[PDB]
């Protein structure tokens, strides 16, 4: 009444916010916004308080949200069983990885998947850790080591991180030959490399759990910081390529290794998958690196 | 997905046809063919035989029996709880200040619900809040605004504080003639009135800090502790309403005043609002006092 | 500093809310939040956050805290034992009782106590629930036990709750003549006796959990919509007395009786005891109520 | 209370007279009769005997500055400390910022300012919603829009053009659109936050466009590479496109059709109460403006 602002209202709800539910369903928060207060008017009850940070459900909010969200889970569902056995080489497949190494090592991927496909489309959610449910996704991509999940797992890559300074910091710093010498110089560290543990040649295993001179919740920024000479920091390969080439960025304690980090596909039991995901599955593997 | 769309299926393949359901839902056949057509469109899956008896797909077979009954049970559903959150009957959630209520709320309250026995009052008192979270009430009353919030603000009445004392208290001490002769007298002082500001006629204001012979949380038993004469207090003007009319207090610096305090009703727009909040806020605006 | 303010501060601090400071401290929210403003404009340095109603701690405030907050304790605890021994029997004793029943049962103690001690002032708190620091008052009145704590219990009364009503609403609605009945009158319940347990004199005992058509967090509003005729309510007999008195309101199923509520003075243990503490104890101890 | 009377009591006794007392704190011998006497009246005893014309202190006096004196002293050597730790030109400060325009727009500036200040370290947190954070968490915010306002001082620094963009390639089987309008017919790419496409030509005439992207993501980088790669038209920030234009990777459609601009603004509390830690890098962004 209608029952797809209803439903919306369910959404809203669940994520928290207006522009958390945009940035998980992929609608644009002018839309959520109209359809709310549609409903709303549409009813003469005010569902939601609006008053920020915390959205709050009023009496006639709590009461639909109860008794209709398992019927509209329900049906959510249960239309998806249906469409997962039916057809097909169409639709669109929602994605979750993470915010890292996407960028660089997914989106080639993803863009030539959607060469291959142009009607399949994708919904791409990158989230840090992500820490979600699986149920919720088609595919999903880890990286370092998983635990059960039970979900199907196949390693697709891994990913070696090092340690890099530039000229400009190490002519003032000299640098070190011990990973825990580390403590007297300044360190850039950015999520999720924010706690180093090395290794050298000897068996011998440090861990630095220092905040660092510079500490961000990703690892570009923190990687421009080393290139101005501001510190060491601990960054995948895969990003310092063209710093190592032009030597810009050069590698220190190169002794002390840094376990490499596993990529993962994961995805769901189905025993019934959308052809789809059939298709985007097999050519992740087909594809290098 | 549209859900709104599943459930036109549904009244379709109920009714018959598009025509059969078109005269009962007034929604125009061609309407019900681009909605139609819309979901098919999302499914990428074609649920019935457009071209002259409507038939159902393998498909259309499979949503009709699995999803109907939900869409039925969620139509009812939708439609009870509307019916009853915009009724007339119903609990509701009032706060006001503790102290004044009694003398000036309860006749209101007491006339509403004798008017309204399907209406049921939930009421919370305090001198506190002010700093209460508002999301929790239909309608707030509280001394001085606001502060500030989209609430709609109703200035409703106003209190005077004044001065008294029991002629017992006035035999032993001569009366003050200025507010300044206040230090020299046994005060007794309640919240929220405790630092006394006095203006007279002349514009003189003085205030008083003292901490005084007696001090309570609430004003109503330092009233008491004036009646047995133990010294003078400032009060609301209808609080003492009987006293200063049957002698047992007497009115002491009447020239010197207090700045007035207007009690306020809070609450949303009566546009989204429940006939029960509805009923109750225009009967305290119809009502004197 | 001022020294004062930052004391203040302190007690805001632990309170966790300016309104909750003011009604515990005496002090009025807005002369408080003027002195925290003081302090914070002699630092330079702002302590709390304030514009979210959460009012949190900011890192210059934490530290002020944690540091001063020990010596601030240690001062004003001492300052109240060197005038607590080198004074008397003058000051002011700080006092805590429940809303319910203080002005109709301690008020006629309370005033009676001030009339015969000029010098001694009394600071009087009611409690909606503290909960509850034992140490900040000198004499606490509570209803009911047990708690138990190490404090110095004395029962110095009860109160008995009975089940009234108005002819007028009588008058319509034939009175019950079974707890269970209750069930199908207007109900008014005020806190604390939301919950009804009634037990007649067979043994048998009947619950009402009842929202009540009229619920309110005070007896007094409930006692008022009571008369009214607007229903039947469950209300300490001493606040009833006088209705009771004049017919205004009548006693119904006194057949049921609820369980009587104990009226308990409690204090710390100290020797020797302030002289102004000994005073007031004496004097409730040895005082004439219910 | 009051513990800056009983304060300046101590700093009498240790002064020996009111007059060298004034002497050394520079309080008028008027004011601190009165503030002795005023903390006498509220104790109701003598601490002094201020015409013994020869410091003499009462039975009282005595125990009140051996037990508190000490206190006082430690009180004041500590605020003294800890203001002195808040206006330090080191220590750590945590900082908010746009998860897509941090890179471009302001790292520059914040690696400028910790190669100024190496002994202040920066923690660096960046988020979509601007709305969704506490701002009592952070020091400095970085955000787009207007601030949900708060008490928070806010500064513009900047602002961001959203253009659209094609590949080259893309545009070699996509005949460029040359109205809004015919969007509709092209494979667009979206990325949060900008779903909802709102452009206005050079007539004011207004499309929106609300179609779902054949890709779409929680983010606008990947959405750069996906229009590099040839998969469509997007629109994006200038500042996250220019140099992809410069190399040839990219080229503007539509640029008739102009998007809302997004102010970029810097949020803090009030660089008076704020510790230097603090205070030092609001200046500098502030006259930077390099």
């Amino acid at each position: 009444m209608k029952l797809d602002d209803l439903n919306l209202f369910r959404l809203v709800v669940e994520n928290g916010s207006y522009t958390s539910t945009s940035k998980k369903t992929m609608i644009p928060v002018a839309t959520i916004t109209r359809r709310i207060q549609a409903l709303e008017d549409s009813l003469n009850l005010r569902l939601l308080n609006r008053h920020a940070r915390k959205l709050t459900l009023t009496e006639a909010g709590e009461r639909f949200y109860k008794d209709c969200s398992p019927l509209l889970e329900r049906l959510a569902s249960m239309t998806e069983e249906i469409t997962d056995e039916c057809r097909g080489a169409s639709g669109r497949i929602r994605i979750s990885a993470p915010s890292e190494l996407t960028k660089r090592m997914m989106m080639p991927m993803f863009n030539a998947f959607m060469e291959k496909y142009p009607d399949i489309h994708i919904e791409l959610m990158m989230s840090n850790q992500a820490d979600l449910d699986p149920t919720e996704w088609d595919v999903i991509f880890r990286v370092g080591p998983q635990r059960d999940s039970s979900l199907i797992a196949r390693k697709i890559g891994e990913v070696k991180d090092i340690l890099v300074a530039s000229p400009q910091y190490l002519s003032s710093h000299p640098q070190p030959t011990h990973a825990e010498e580390l403590h007297q110089h300044q360190l850039l560290k950015g999520y999720p490399l924010l706690k180093w543990q090395l290794t050298n040649s000897q068996g011998e295993t440090v861990v630095n759990s220092d905040r660092g001179r510079f500490q961000a919740s990703a690892l570009n920024v923190v990687r421009s910081a080393c290139s101005e000479g501001l510190g060491i920091t601990l960054m995948p390969d895969v990003m310092l390529r063209e710093f190592l080439e032009d030597g810009s960025l050069v590698q220190v304690l190169s002794d002390w290794s840094s376990n490499p980090r596993d990529i993962y596909m994961l995805y769901n039991h189905k025993d019934h998958q959308p052809e789809k995901v059939r298709l985007f599955i097999d050519f992740v593997i087909g594809y290098h690196l």
